[PDB]
């Protein structure tokens, strides 16, 4: 004596367990979300000379205040590769520069440095964790970079400092055109972590729940399939008309990889409960793996799930 009740497809692309449209520095790049802020560093002038060894010679301050917007509450931004590319203008001259990124957000601010050569024959700086291997950029290895990206930054500030004595001494129009991008490619590293939360509206039909959850047990099961770069530890919640939480839990269960079959069990002390059940959210706790998979547009999360139910009677 068992009955089968179907409970509709949960069923999610990657723009709607990420809310890349919430966010306005998403870009589309060969077929991945990446987030990018570019602009310029206005130059400072030349100020006579406090003996420091290193000048400030340019600052810029990012507000990247949309990040947040990725996902709701707390996150860990941990990406694989985030970078900073730096394009100058240098005519004549051969300057040892060091490159201050700090993030920031309302209970956080985190720092890293690089230091690099801006000269005629060597203009352009790509800082991050992974070496771009282009003879466009020179390669500066920064592997704390991520770290401080992945606190969720509201603002981002640039400091370019160089040695004083050569700044001074080079020629008056030795640096201009100096542009930056922050490129914060979605692709988690281990470290990666966020909740997103998927609803299945009218799991539940009030003209049949009566019937369906008046004594026995139950469980809700079936298969999970993932092509989104993240596992999933997958928390149930039961919502009722009002979408007030029905006062039954169940384990987590994990779906790691592509595929994966999860069950839920609704003991026979639970059961009357379902009465006042309508709707299902899946909590679907993010994390990070160590295949570095880009998120992209259109991937699926697929749920398809039933109800099975055992008789008491």
């Amino acid at each position: 004596e068992s009955w089968v009740a179907p409970l509709g497809m949960g069923y999610v692309t990657s723009d709607d367990v990420v809310n890349v449209e919430k966010v306005p520095s998403i870009r589309e790049v060969d077929g991945a979300y990446v987030m990018i802020y570019d602009g310029e560093m206005k130059i400072k002038g030349k100020s006579l000379r406090a003996a420091s060894d290193k000048v400030e010679i340019a600052s810029e301050d990012i507000t990247t205040g949309d990040i947040d917007g990725l996902f709701d509450g707390d996150f860990v931004l941990a990406l694989t590769n985030p970078h900073i590319t730096l394009k100058s203008n240098v005519k004549n001259a051969s300057l040892d520069c060091s490159l201050s990124i700090e993030a920031e957000n309302t209970s956080k601010k985190e720092a890293t440095s690089s230091d690099f050569t801006l000269s005629t024959v060597s203009p352009n700086i790509w800082i991050g964790p992974l070496d771009p291997k282009t003879d466009a950029f020179k390669f500066v290895k920064n592997e704390k970079l991520p770290g401080i990206v992945q606190i969720v930054p509201q603002k981002i500030h640039l400091s370019l400092s160089a040695d004083s004595k050569q700044w001074t001494n080079a020629p008056a129009d030795a640096l201009s055109e100096l542009r930056y991008a922050v490129e914060l490619p979605l692709t988690p590293a281990p470290e990666f972590s966020a909740v997103s939360v998927e609803r299945i509206e009218d799991a539940f039909d009030e003209d049949f729940v009566d019937y369906i959850f008046s004594d026995g047990s139950a469980r809700i099961y079936g298969e999970v399939t993932n092509e989104m770069p993240f596992d999933m530890s997958i928390e149930m919640v039961i919502m009722d008309e009002n979408n007030v939480p029905v006062d039954i839990q169940f384990p987590a269960q994990e779906v790691k990889g592509q595929s994966g079959e999860v069950i839920f069990e609704i003991t026979k002390e639970d059961m009357p409960k379902m009465k006042d059940a309508r709707h299902i959210d899946l909590n679907l706790h993010l994390t990070g793996r160590d295949q570095g998979e880009a998120l992209k547009k259109g991937q699926k999360t697929t749920f398809n799930l039933k109800l099975k139910k055992e008789g008491g009677i």
